[PDB]
């Protein structure tokens, strides 16, 4: 990805939008009970914390585009996830637009806490004034569309979330590029079929894991891995995704009956933002927050790691390559060790960055017991191996902890924490009680105790 310009939205015929700079997050009643460092992310050019233009720092993530064409791997990469696709018999009809707005079987109701983006926001209209849960009214919505059409500008707003002391100097915050919800209605009719049938088959068959849950899934990924794992991260994935990349995710598209709507991928590929009082052009680089994005970049994903492995070991049997990704997160296998610093060589060629799994220093033999996905490792139970426990390490969830958005939520914040740290054993977990209650508000909270998680895991298979 990369800025093509950059300039004052009144000069192209656009409002100024007003964004948040105060942090919503404080140090909760658990601050001094558990060790952390992160804090707020920057969310504005004067923040005192600040090390380095902020502006400058929020938008370095766009390195450019390496490729401008669909090279024969790629193309051979398309065909083969295209033929697998293939064999889930997606529905390619188009969802009208009661089920797009408010859910169906395999595709949750749009969410109506967050941004309705431009011109809504700058119209002070909420959601809510649209939707209507009870009613499944798409009159107001309707109306919306054939008033402000599609292809509006996406709006640009700082992540209010935790973040390292060094990305907080650095101001290295993190960006929501939010969809009008026009845009979102219109792509979810578009491809509402293909979320649902993604979500619905979590797997190596859509080689992704959106919408899946941890709890039940863990216990299915190994049966699905081959023999010899391989990982790897990248270093800011959607934006360094360069048009080509997009153009292959049309050919896919078309492949399995879309080609009736690959324009809205361009929409993601060349795309205009909203930022403050400027407005600016993205070649290449996925939207943070359109309707879809975890899914094309999950889909995208299983187009490079194909193209890189096509591209390093040529004869390679991608119908023996398992991989599930959820966006740039991935955990994939192979019958044959592969080398993961070849792969990640061959990927700068694509415009990727790829180094060693989980912040390792070098590249290492992924193991079924190193590996992770979601953050999660991967646990047999000591009582029924056959049942795997997803394991999120304690650090993250104290990190958490130490801090609130709203008072009111602390319960289930709180209680979200809780089905994330069992799986790392009873007496870790009732270490974790114990502090939680050696404060007034944690006493007063309705935490489940260990058994009856383990009991209730038991009975969710
Ligand atoms: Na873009």
């Amino acid at each position: 990805g990369e800025i093509q310009w950059m300039r004052p939205s009144k000069e192209v015929g656009y409002p100024i939008i007003n964004a948040p700079s105060k942090t919503k997050l404080e140090p909760s009643a658990f601050h001094y009970v558990f060790e952390g460092v992160k804090e707020p992310a920057v969310l504005t050019k004067n923040d005192p914390r600040l090390k380095t233009d902020f502006e400058e720092a929020i938008f370095s993530k766009y390195v450019g585009n390496k490729i401008t064409e669909v090279d024969e791997y790629m193309k051979e990469a398309v065909d083969h996830y295209a033929g697998q696709l293939m064999s889930l018999d997606i529905n390619t009809e188009q969802m009208c637009l009661e089920d797009a707005m408010y859910g169906t079987d395999g595709l949750e109701a749009l969410d109506l806490s967050t941004s309705a983006g431009y011109p809504y926001v700058a119209m002070g209209k909420k959601k809510r004034d649209i939707l209507n849960k009870q009613t499944r009214d798409t009159k107001e919505m309707q109306k919306l569309l054939d008033t402000y059409g599609i292809n509006l500008p996406l709006v640009t707003y700082v992540k209010d979330e935790l973040r390292s002391k060094t990305k907080v100097e650095q101001g290295k915050s993190r960006l929501i590029e939010a969809s009008s919800l026009n845009d979102s209605v219109a792509m979810r009719m578009a491809f509402g079929n293909l979320y649902a049938a993604f979500h619905k088959n979590p797997g190596v068959i859509t080689g992704s894991a959106v919408g899946c849950d941890p709890d039940l899934f863990w216990s299915k990924i190994p049966v699905l891995m081959e023999e010899k794992l391989f990982a790897f991260d990248y270093t800011g994935y959607d934006a360094s995704l360069s048009p080509a990349w997009f153009e292959a995710l049309k050919m896919v598209l078309e492949k399995i009956g879309f080609g009736d709507r690959v324009d809205y991928i361009d929409y993601l590929n060349h795309s205009h933002h909203l930022y403050k009082n400027k407005t600016y052009c993205v070649k290449g680089g996925m939207p943070s927050a359109i309707s879809g994005t975890s899914i094309f970049n999950s889909m995208i994903n299983n187009l490079i790691i194909r193209t890189l492995l096509l591209k390093t070991y040529k004869g390679i049997d991608l119908d023996h390559l398992k991989m599930i990704a959820y966006g740039d997160d991935v955990i994939a296998s192979y019958p044959h060790e592969v080398d993961a610093s070849l792969l990640a060589q061959s990927g700068k060629d694509y415009g990727l960055t790829m180094t060693p799994a989980d912040k390792s220093a070098t590249f290492e033999t992924v193991t079924w017991e190193n590996v992770t996905f979601l953050k999660r490792f991967f646990r047999a139970d000591e009582k029924y191996p056959f049942l795997i426990h997803p394991v999120m390490p304690m650090k993250e969830i104290h990190e958490s902890i130490r801090w609130t958005k709203d008072p009111r939520n602390t319960q289930d914040h709180v209680r979200s924490l809780c089905l994330l740290a069992w799986h790392n054993g009873e007496e870790e977990y009732n270490k974790f009680l114990a502090k939680i209650r050696s404060v007034p508000i944690g006493r007063a909270l309705d935490l489940p105790e260990y058994s009856t998680l383990y009991d209730r895991w038991l009975d969710s298979f």
